[PDB]
């Protein structure tokens, strides 16, 4: 219960958010609406969505990142992701999302 979490930080000039959970319809449901919150709450234009705890990501999870971007552009901000597992990494390049939201290995790319 209450498995999906988000570890938002801004205090070093980058809105880094360690997602804590995997992403199917039990969690993409929630990871979405909380990340749409995050995009509004976060004052840093630079979001680094650190997926270092995600491993599985379903089609509802894919569409969620596409939601998060569109809310970024509403908010006039950047949207970047980080910490790509073999799965997750593939599932960003699988729809060319790696050019849409960039991607980074680490904060040294971000």
């Amino acid at each position: 219960m209450n498995n999906l979490k988000l570890d938002i930080v801004e205090q070093d000039d980058k809105a880094i958010v360690r997602v804590q959970g995997d992403i199917d319809a039990y969690n993409s449901s929630e990871l979405k609406e909380q990340l749409r919150n995050f995009i509004s709450t976060t004052s840093k234009k630079k979001i680094v969505l650190d997926l270092s705890s995600v491993s599985y990501m379903d089609s509802a999870g894919l569409g969620t990142l596409v939601v998060i971007l569109k809310d970024a552009k509403i908010n006039g901000k950047e949207f970047i992701l980080s910490s790509l597992k073999e799965s997750i990494s593939r599932i960003l390049k699988l729809t060319h999302l790696d050019k849409i939201f960039k991607i980074t290995d680490t904060v040294e790319e971000a």
